């Protein structure tokens, strides 16, 4: 689990979604896995507008932050799931980590602010939703 706190942004993956959040919709993308929905309260999150392509994720199952290099986002092909079919998932970075089911959520940062948050998995490897690209997420 984990969100991105941002303006009055909450950025969370759309599988995981609340109710509240669907009632409180701003945008939502399934082919990105990303759901943003309003919240009252002001959030301490800035989002990164760079190229990096290193950066540190925090994984719930280690309780540990990595250090990562990680692919460009792109579209990539996603195995069948309990929360989507086989399917291609656009503006996804991969790199080498450890990542569990119920580490969707954990955020990805650089020297300039959040990159993204963990949406895939496998053996040794972890997947992020790029968030960059939102130019809108800060205003
Ligand atoms: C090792 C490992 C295995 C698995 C299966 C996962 C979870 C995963 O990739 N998905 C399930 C939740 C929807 C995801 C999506 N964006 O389509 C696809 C993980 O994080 N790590
Ligand atoms: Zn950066």
């Amino acid at each position: 689990s984990g969100a991105i706190y941002v303006g009055n942004y909450r950025v969370v993956n759309r599988h995981l979604a609340t109710h509240n959040d669907w009632a409180n919709l701003v945008w939502e993308d399934s082919s990105r896995d990303l759901l943003v929905s309003s919240t009252t309260a002001q959030g301490c999150d800035t989002i990164a507008r760079c190229d990096c392509q290193t950066g540190v994720y925090y994984c719930s199952s280690r309780r540990k932050h990595y250090p990562v290099s990680f692919s460009k986002p792109s579209l990539i092909f996603v195995e069948a799931s309990e929360y989507y079919p086989a399917r291609y998932q656009s503006h996804l970075m991969l790199a080498v980590g450890h990542s569990e089911p119920g580490d969707c959520g954990g955020i990805l940062r650089c020297q300039h602010g959040v990159v993204g948050i963990v949406s895939t998995g496998g053996n040794g490897l972890v997947g992020f939703a790029d968030v960059r690209d939102l130019l809108w997420l800060d205003e």
